[PDB]
């Protein structure tokens, strides 16, 4: 039944991944009862108008995240905006402040307390004091953290997990694309890529999660990246711009812990424009007693990405107050309504 | 070292692996049961081949090792079928021991013996201990699938194929499916009032009752699997010829009310070289999801899995717990 939920719900930016999770919000019967974007075109539309649902849902689009939690108090807010601590400070601020529960797809959201431990501190402080929960989710939390946890659980030694992840720039939305430096020069991205305050790579935050979970201390942390380059003429939908042969087309990067216990933890991701026949990856190897393999075929990281954060709300609702990592919540489950 | 005192029940081809990464998480074996005369009497040590005696003299009466040594933790590998596992299971629970047991059916024995899961959990309640079934199917069969499924927005059907050697595990399991029989000596067995339930009906009973759905059907089917050419079963010294049966397939089925159908199709047989273990499951829904784990060591994650259950398994409630139920498995250096 459209509104079978108590759940009322603020969407936090209505770009690419809100848009596929605001309609799974209302599968599961969840009220949305608020909308926040930036562009000024979106503001004061109907988000169902907004959406291409031949139904408006009552929900007029606001510039100003503060006024709608004011005029709502909602019990979640579901943020598909930025990436970096750095940047979801500010939403997530605003959140807490107010007392509302947030599940963010922020990636560095995923495990922050090692990349950025003064905003977390800060945030998870702030949140307890409110009784609100905030938690980093999306595609890691089962592909990258919970599942390769569970993995690790049949083996009887292990010396090294590796992990090796491949995703689509062209199924998710500007701001990713633009974070990826695609349609940038290689000198461009040379200057971007050694720059002072180059934000931490998705996959160190995977691994600052992996080794906080198994209980290990940090021996050793290593990381590279080299851009991933256009081959030939190609088109990225997320940008709407040609690429030429040469241009950068997003990047690769590889993140490398060492554990004074012994295992060894490496995880390799791209994320990149596709061309035609390409097709994501998760494939994870644990050598040790046993040596261990797992592969998701061709991943469907874009759905999973929202089926997560979407399957998440219930959890961090019922959460203890502060940043709770997904690593410390019941396990993810099939729910069918909220 | 470890607080952790275990004793293991049997002493075949699964306990000779287990026993092993016991003494190397710290466990401290405070005796083992055996029911074969020539074992009786050795040190377990060297009846494993360890190189070190152990101080554990092996005995033929599980009752009075469990008297003299109290363990946190019973560790059995003795049989599959509640039927002949309920009299280990009993002597466990009459004495208040926890029990990890790689019994296929105490996996989720609720629906497929009632009477003796009810009994079991009814005597291990009254005594404050915990019986868990687990081993390979644990994480690759139920949680790692519960899991998966949590990633979906609609799911449609739930598709399960796996493969395991018989030849990787002993004359109880060889013989059990039906290795050297003749193909009429099967049909008459397989048509049997009481052929024992399927490893996969076990398996589909944990996913449907961990998603919370209802049963509206469940089918099932087995074919025996054939030799093509000439083979050795390695399990029970035995050379098999063409036309041999070498082991069975088994396909299990449950349709839910609430729409969702889980099918598992699991093969146990004799290899010829170039064969390997397969895990492979598909979720039709939104969206569709596929998870694959190679040449999967069944062996020695049967062993891995039971030995990662004991602390959650002494640290859980009493009576007859399932995995579905248990905290998630977690690897751990020492116990
Ligand atoms: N964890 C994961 O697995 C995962 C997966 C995919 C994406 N993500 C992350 O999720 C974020 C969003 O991705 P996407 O594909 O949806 O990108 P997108 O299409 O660029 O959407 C970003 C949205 O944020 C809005 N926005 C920007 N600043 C805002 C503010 N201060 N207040 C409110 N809204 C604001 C934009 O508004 P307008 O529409 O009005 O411009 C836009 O709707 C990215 O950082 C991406 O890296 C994480
Ligand atoms: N859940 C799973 O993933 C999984 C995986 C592998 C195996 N299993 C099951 O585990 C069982 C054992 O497998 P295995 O490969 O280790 O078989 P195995 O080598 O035949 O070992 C069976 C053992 O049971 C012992 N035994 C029989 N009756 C006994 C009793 N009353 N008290 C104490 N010991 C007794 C036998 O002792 P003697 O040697 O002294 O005759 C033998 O050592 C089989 O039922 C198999 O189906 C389950």
């Amino acid at each position: 039944h459209h509104h079978h939920s108590d759940i009322r719900a603020v969407v936090y930016g209505v770009g690419a991944m809100n848009s596929i999770v605001a309609g799974m919000l209302l599968d599961k019967g969840v009220q949305i009862v608020g909308a926040i974007a930036r562009s000024p075109q979106k503001v004061g539309q109907d988000l169902g108008d907004l959406l291409g649902l031949g139904r408006q849902l009552g929900v007029a689009v606001s510039d100003d995240a503060a006024e709608v939690l004011e005029q709502t108090h909602p019990d979640i807010a579901v943020i598909a905006v930025n990436s970096y601590l750095t940047d979801a400070v500010e939403q997530l601020r605003i959140c807490a402040e107010h007392g509302v529960n947030a599940v963010t797809l922020s990636e560095e959201m995923l495990y922050p307390w090692e990349t950025s431990p003064e905003l977390s501190a800060e945030l998870d402080a702030l949140a307890k004091s409110t009784g609100a929960t905030l938690t980093g989710t999306g595609y890691q939390d089962t592909f990258w953290v919970n599942m390769i946890a569970l993995l690790m659980g049949t083996a009887h030694r292990i010396d090294t997990v590796r992990g090796k992840a491949s995703w689509n720039v062209d199924d998710f939305g500007p701001e990713l694309a633009t974070a990826q430096q695609v349609g940038r020069t290689v000198a461009e991205f040379d200057e971007w890529v050694r720059g002072a305050q180059r934000p931490p790579t998705f996959g160190r935050n995977v691994l600052d999660a992996l080794v906080a979970d198994t209980g290990l201390t940090v021996k050793s942390i290593t990381t590279a990246t080299r851009p991933d380059i256009a081959s030939a003429a190609m088109r990225s939908e997320a940008l709407g711009i040609d690429l030429a042969p040469g241009d950068v087309i997003g990047f690769t990067d590889i993140d490398r812990i060492e554990t004074e216990e012994g295992p060894v933890f490496e995880f390799e991701m791209s994320g990149r424009v596709y061309g035609p026949g390409e097709g994501d990856i998760n494939e994870w190897t644990i050598e040790g007693e046993p040596n261990l393999f797992l592969s998701n075929g061709t991943v469907p990281t874009q759905t999973t990405t929202c089926t997560q954060m979407v399957n998440r709300i219930p959890d961090v609702i019922a959460a203890p107050p502060g940043i709770v990592t997904v690593d410390r919540l019941p396990r993810l489950r099939y729910r069918p309504q909220f």
